[PDB]
């Protein structure tokens, strides 16, 4: 065969049962399009999203798409993680078929529902759902490395879905100590040890989660407003951190600041973040 | 003297190229982002000229930042040429990095050609476009630079329909070092890569000639996508097996043989950019 | 609770594998350095056993440190096996990283065989050595590890002449990820690399089978150097052209066909380690 | 041809005029052997050193050897830089032919001439020669990146020769800002910005020179005695530096400490180091 990907029958989807449709957008690393997959699971046609390469794809783009597919299989299913539905890997272009999220990414979702709509309780719920998704990811021995609001999708029923696992790693046995340089990660979401010390652990993902929390409570704001990525390397070393969002309580801001402790072991674990957010969410949810 | 900690930024000064931030007004958008802008005095010290500004986005990675800085550095090394987008200035101190370059009102070549397909491009125009690009590459090669990302999407077109080679973020300076067996090329567009760039960890001017051949095919197909119907996923093996693209409809046998020569498996058997310029000049004259 | 700044070291704890520094006495030397040592209680809690300790040198690089840590991590993943050098313990806290492993009194296989060439090795011994190594690799592959650096110099021999696969610094865990198109392999020994590892940015268990074939050749030549008279400098092109090593003098047609099968260009056409073990067991029994 | 290296006639040496001899040692990345080259320059046979690959050479080893050859051609000739004499690049294994230094590397040279022989003036002279070599290298727009005593050779006439350019880079036009990760450089000779900030400049080589100075004045001592490379990353960030060698004056120790300023622009330039060392050397040299 002229193709290269190995067979994995349980996940393979027939190409003649997939109808590609409207493009959902370009990621410079490939493209996602809406599609109809018959019997992907009932011989019913369900709307899905398909990720594939563009004509100017590089070997890194191809390896990233394949890595994302492999990581999703390892992670497994979870309410707060975009679900892998199947793939077309044989006799043709690589198609990774995933759950379609009609409301788009979290940043645009929040920006479109700003006040002159999102309620404070809705923001806490979003944060809780994502903490649960990350707590699950970490328990599956996966480090995401690219947790941003743009990389979270929202379903028609407003469910938060962590997505974009192309940069994620499997740390079940190897932790890449001193060999993960991290030059392809978004600087404004990176923990200091990821930027300077060639490591990346679950605690580094906790730092990114703190930045994601800030994005949520600013209803889709861009991190470190007015501070170019160009001067952030030295500012971070100097202890500078983002300020408190207007629609954030002291308790939630202290949580963000704790995720940003310089010492990784001083940051909360995702298990602890889930416990605290469950308490806060419950108390902010009307019980009448 | 300078006190310590005056700037938290990192780029060194280069006064001759530095442009005042207060003289630049960023406009509508057009790895990073490019936006139109007005630059006062970059040319008449009071006249505002329309330019393009490349900068980082909020989700910039260290590779993105190093690529933008590398592009700026390569443009200074290469120097000015009619068929290369020219660097006009840069804001590198006390703020975000802005690389200011010539604005090309007609967009990239791919789109340019696609929008001018028969229902306004003439055969002579296609040959002219190809010759201009061969001249730009001959100059770039003489300046000891390998571009590595030559595609029609990376060629811009000005108001006066001048072809401008752009996007030097992946380019390398091979004046003294050639990166033999240490350039893995995983960030280059597969459909434009020579076999030795894909498999053998090298990249020479002859690898750019292979890319030029693909660009020629894109041009004579009026912005068509290379290896139609062939996924990049199976191209690695097809290329080793000797497969090559077919002749575009609006292409003469002479021009197609030129493309095929750029795709010889053995790099030294491909023409040099100097030879391509000489041949295209002759063809253009006889057209 | 723990106060901050108690340790300036970086490795996380793993108690079950940690060995007391005061129970380890470093001896004479044997990327880093390996030295003999005496470890009290690593086995009788009062008995000192002779072991080998791998550690960094004063000119260690971050790659050297990450490689030593990776080797330690891979050995824990792989688990114990008769034909794999076993990990005994490690000192990772409050001091230099010491990876403590089984001491093999007879050195590496290359030297072992060279010192036993006819003026004490028998044909049966060579087959036995090969089978033992096939068994070790079959186990490693079942544990979803790709070694990537299988050479006779990376095989150690114990006092009881047991073959032990060693040097897991370049090994990878492919339980869930296979590194497709992202493993460039520039740090692997060229003369032991499968063509797809050299040219196609992949590495699978079938690539280790190719290396195993080269190891078989090293074994039946009593520690000879692969591709004699052929510089690594011209091997890239020779390999693409289909060239393969000749049959060693002390090798039967059957064993040579096995080597040639490990060197099939198409990876799926090579035997699996499981098949190699089954075939070698039969040959060994008929010898 | 089955080989890959391009021709460069002016430097090519005939293989039949080169006789390989005794091995000078293994560098794990290749091997160096003594040899006789006839007419390499007079049809006289001069003793030279030849660097070549070993049978287990990797692609990095091959690319490093070729890079070293290319860098030496760019640097040019200098009294304090090991001289490239020629190479055999066609129709056979790559041989890079260089000046033979009979006294070996500087670390062993100093250790073999310790006191129960080196004089203090000799140590200052060694340091001055190396500063001159580096001042020249930097003016040629080259960053060495691997300046250690083991990487300095000494000739029969006690001339200091900077060697091992396999990790060096040409920064005539490109400076590799934020794209030089430096994971293959010896940690104990690395400036903090080289370790943490993905950059490498001439000022980073000045830091390494300070460590080399310490090696010289301890007569071949190993840097950061008793401090494992494993804990140096955090100790460096915390401002820790090596102590003053016994046979070092306050003036020379202040020079070392200045080479180790955390801020690169605060370190002296090689031009300044050469000027100060020339003064110190002159004053320590008997003028009777
Ligand atoms: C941030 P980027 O690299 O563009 O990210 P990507 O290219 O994956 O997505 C491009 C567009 O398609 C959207 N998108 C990606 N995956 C899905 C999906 N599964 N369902 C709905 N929209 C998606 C994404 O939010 C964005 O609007
Ligand atoms: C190939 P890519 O990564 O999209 O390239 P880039 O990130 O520079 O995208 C810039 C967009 O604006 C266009 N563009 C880039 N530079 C200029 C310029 N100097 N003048 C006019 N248009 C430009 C370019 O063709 C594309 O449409
Ligand atoms: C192939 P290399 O990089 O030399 O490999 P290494 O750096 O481990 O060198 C170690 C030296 O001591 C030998 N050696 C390594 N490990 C052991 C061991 N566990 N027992 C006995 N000898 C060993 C090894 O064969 C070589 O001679
Ligand atoms: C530190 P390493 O990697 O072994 O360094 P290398 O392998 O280049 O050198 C190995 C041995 O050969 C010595 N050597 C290298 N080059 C020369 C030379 N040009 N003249 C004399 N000895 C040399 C070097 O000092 C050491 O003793």
């Amino acid at each position: 065969s002229e193709y290269e990907l190995p067979e994995d029958p349980k996940w393979e989807f027939p190409r003649d049962k997939l109808t590609l449709g409207k493009p959902l957008g370009e990621g410079c690393f490939g493209q996602v399009v809406m599609a109809e997959a018959v019997g992907i699971d009932p011989k019913e046609a369900v709307t899905v999203a398909v990720k594939m390469l563009k004509d100017d794809a590089t070997e890194k783009d191809l390896s990233d798409l394949v890595s994302e597919m492999e990581m999703m299989k390892m992670i497994g299913k979870h309410k707060n993680i975009i679900n892998l539905l199947g793939a077309c890997t044989q006799d043709g272009p690589l198609y990774v078929i995933v759950e379609y999220a009609s409301k788009g990414n979290l940043r645009e979702y929040l920006r479109a529902r700003r006040p002159p709509q999102m309620t404070f309780k809705d923001l806490v719920s979003c944060t809780y759902q994502l903490a649960r998704g990350m707590e699950y990811l970490a328990s599956q021995k996966c480090i995401h490395r690219d947790l941003t609001a743009r990389n979270v999708l929202v379903t028609e029923n407003n469910v938060m879905k962590i997505a974009d696992f192309g940069l994620a790693r499997d740390i079940n046995n190897i932790d890449y100590y001193k060999k993960t340089t991290n030059g392809r990660l978004p600087v404004k979401w990176m923990a200091p040890e990821a930027l300077f010390d060639r490591v990346y652990t679950h605690q580094s993902d906790v730092w990114s989660f703190g930045v994601l929390m800030w994005e949520i409570f600013t209803l889709g704001g861009s991190p470190y407003p007015g501070i170019p990525v160009e001067e952030l390397f030295k500012l971070l070393k100097e202890g500078h951190r983002m300020d408190k969002p207007a629609n954030c309580t002291n308790e939630l801001y202290m949580m963000m600041r704790d995720c940003w402790h310089a010492v990784p072991s001083q940051r909360p674990t995702f298990k602890q973040l889930v416990e605290d957010l469950d308490r806060i969410l419950t108390l902010t949810t009307n019980q009448e």
